[PDB]
């Protein structure tokens, strides 16, 4: 059911592809629509491809070329677009962490959406790239309780998904309606053990009986229990749990809606889930926002970017 909107480009020619994008730069002035055009059409493997055969024709770093040839959010998109696969997230981390600050939000953000699996991965590609481990990087940069459910999502070891035992499921919602609204205070080591390393449909079953048991939804418990950056993971790790494409629609949303456009992060939810499940996301985005993420962005975004970003996008009314 996970779809993606990008795909492999049936007739690939790398070399063939490799010359439009020279033709395309080659003296004075950028044709950056036959750029645009062709890279938002080609797989991310087949793009690392296209530069390999670039590199071997011209002797030129076709990225490097790029980055002189366009400018501004169109650059960054294409530059993004660029990026191998299984680097982009350790990419992204790394300057979230980068920086005197730290953009919280971009860690809430990877961190709480990725899946184990991906959440190895996302560790290998960041050491062997940047010669640092994640997570004692996370840990520099982070505090409190926040750092402590960050480095507990970075274990990547959440339980497996097997048959759900329901004395189990009672257990642990008593345990966060203990924990929360009956306690003075909260023992938030208990949310963080139980929200961090249960099995996600185990979770799912506790969030609906949890609602039975108080009356409010684990996400309300949330908001009057916590606050500051563990609220928003907590808040993540939930909506996550519950369904990964509509916490991320919900995420785009929010980057486009008010006033202005946080094109960074509408920049990396489409570029990095555009293989996996940026389809999902596109259903869950109409549903829940009664308009189509394609009317969405072509009305925050304007010039070539926007172009690119509706042909990665695509999908007007879905
Ligand atoms: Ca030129
Ligand atoms: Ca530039
Ligand atoms: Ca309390
Ligand atoms: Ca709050
Ligand atoms: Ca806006």
């Amino acid at each position: 059911a996970l779809r993606g909107t990008v795909t492999d480009f049936s007739g690939f020619d790398g070399r063939a592809d490799a010359e439009v994008l020279r033709k395309a730069m080659k003296g004075l002035g950028t044709d950056e629509d036959s750029i645009l055009n062709l890279l938002t059409a080609r797989s991310n493997a087949q793009r690392q491809q296209i530069a390999e055969e670039f590199k071997t024709l011209f002797g030129r770093d076709l990225v490097n070329d790029m980055k002189s040839e366009l400018k501004g959010k169109f650059e960054k998109l294409i530059v993004a677009l660029m990026k191998p696969s299984r680097l982009y997230d350790a990419y992204e981390l790394k300057h979230a962490l980068k920086g005197a600050g730290t953009d919280e939000k971009v860690l809430t953000e990877i961190i709480a959406s990725r899946t184990p699996e991906e959440l190895r991965a996302i560790k290998q590609a960041y050491e062997e790239e940047y010669g640092s481990n994640l997570e004692d990087d996370v840990v520099g940069d982070t505090k409190g309780y926040y750092q402590r459910m960050l480095v507990v999502l970075l274990q990547a070891n959440r339980d497996p998904d097997t048959a759900i035992d329901d004395a189990q499921v009672e257990l642990d919602a008593q345990a966060l309606f203990q924990a929360g609204e009956l306690k003075w205070g909260t023992d938030e080591e208990k949310f963080i053990t139980i929200l961090g390393t249960r099995s996600v449909s185990h979770l799912r079953r506790v969030f609906d009986k949890y609602m039975t048991i108080s009356g409010f939804q684990i996400e309300e418990t949330i908001d009057r229990e916590t606050k500051g950056n563990l609220e928003n993971l907590l808040l993540a790790v939930v909506k996550s749990i519950r369904s990964i494409p509509a916490y991320l629609a919900e995420t785009l949303y929010y980057a486009m809606k008010g006033a202005g456009t946080d094109d960074h992060t509408l920049i990396r939810v489409i570029v990095s889930r555009s293989e996996i499940d940026l389809f999902n996301i596109r259903k869950e985005f109409r549903k829940n926002f009664a308009t189509s993420l394609y009317s969405m962005i072509k009305g925050d975004t304007s010039g070539d970017y926007k172009k690119a970003l509706l042909l990665l996008c695509g999908g007007e009314d879905d």
